[PDB]
């Protein structure tokens, strides 16, 4: 059994209200108001467009939504509602749908967003302790309101480069944490994906993101992109193995009592821990200091439990000057 170590009890003790989203009685706006400017992306649930609101002429977000059922729609607009207004937590505009085919689209506040196969390479040492921390920010913001993100990973972290502003979006994945409830391990991206969802580990927790948050991570300051370039969920698992060792995994897999799948044990195999220094080179060299290796240290970890929170993982040495910064 496992539970989160802070944050526990947040939809224990708030009203049903907050987290039975299957109650949720969806208002909708009004489609006329939003006009598509152009198509800015799109994926496996939606179409994203940049739009502009009729009425205000203000920039906006347009995600046109494939066929989804009511209960997972309605999940991700509860959720939104709660958190709205937190620290970088993207903000729902509106929500429409065309009569006809019954076509849902969800608008979002606009971030002019720099791609971050682009962005990341150009970013400081500076520039990384501080989106890290601003992203944190919302993580720790969303855990202690009861909601795990379950997805995060650069796609999902908009970034307006030039105004230094970022926004954690799509929240079509998060889930409000209920001690002790078992969830799908098919969440997050496989990059991203930590080491319980890949042994099936359901009673996970907020703990998720920070495995997800420490892959970002390790992405920039190594310059790596990803950091854990795994094929298939089994080949995740050992592309993480082959860096923080089988020995970590074993006690992990004892301490939960879980038996990997025989195909999967036998392809991970047997590997040592390797220093996160032997990853250093010319490239990221002015970016791998002692104080980031010692904070990446602390969030990938096998052990969910063993893991920074987002809290302290804010007040971790790392970001003192950011912190300095902010308090002026
Ligand atoms: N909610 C919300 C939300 C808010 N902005 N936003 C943006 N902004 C944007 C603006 C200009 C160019 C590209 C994106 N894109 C996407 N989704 C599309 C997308 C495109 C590229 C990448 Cl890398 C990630 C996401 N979702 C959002």
């Amino acid at each position: 059994m496992s539970k989160a170590r802070v944050y526990a009890d947040v939809n224990v003790l708030r009203p049903k209200e907050y987290w039975d989203y299957e109650a949720l009685t969806v208002q909708w706006g009004e489609q006329d108001d939003y006009e598509v400017v152009r198509k800015v992306g799109r994926g496996k649930y939606s179409e994203v467009f940049e739009g502009i609101n009729v009425n205000n002429n203000e920039k906006c977000i347009i995600k046109i939504l494939k066929p989804v059922k009511k209960k997972k729609i309605k999940r991700e607009i509860k959720i939104l509602q709660n958190l709205c207004g937190g620290p970088n937590i993207v903000k729902l505009l509106d929500i429409v749908r065309d009569q006809h085919s019954k076509t849902p689209s969800l608008i979002f506040e606009y971030v002019n967003n720099t791609d971050f196969k682009v962005l990341y390479p150009t970013l400081t040492d500076y520039d990384i302790r501080y989106y890290i921390y601003e992203l944190l920010k919302a993580l720790d913001y969303c855990h202690s309101q009861g909601i795990m993100h379950r997805d995060v990973k650069p796609h999902n972290v908009m970034i307006d480069h030039e105004l230094r502003k970022l926004r954690l979006i799509d929240w079509g994945l998060a889930e409000f944490y209920h001690p002790g409830k078992e969830y799908n391990v098919r969440v997050a991206s496989r990059y991203f994906k930590g080491p319980e969802l890949l042994v099936d580990l359901q009673d996970y927790d907020y703990s998720l993101d920070m495995w997800s948050l420490g892959c970002m991570f390790a992405g920039m300051i190594f310059r790596k992109e990803p950091f854990f370039y795994g094929h298939d969920n089994h080949d995740q698992l050992v592309k993480i193995a082959k860096v923080l060792g089988t020995d970590g995994l074993n006690a992990y897999l004892n301490k939960y009592r879980i038996e990997l799948d025989p195909q999967l044990e036998a392809l991970v195999g047997r590997h040592s821990r390797k220093p996160w220094l032997k990853f250093m080179n010319a490239d990221n060299q002015h970016l791998v200091s002692p104080e980031a290796i010692d904070f990446l240290d602390k969030l990938l970890r096998y052990d969910h439990q063993e893991r920074l929170t987002a809290l302290e993982a804010m007040t971790h040495p790392y970001f003192q000057q950011v912190r300095a910064a902010e308090n002026s």
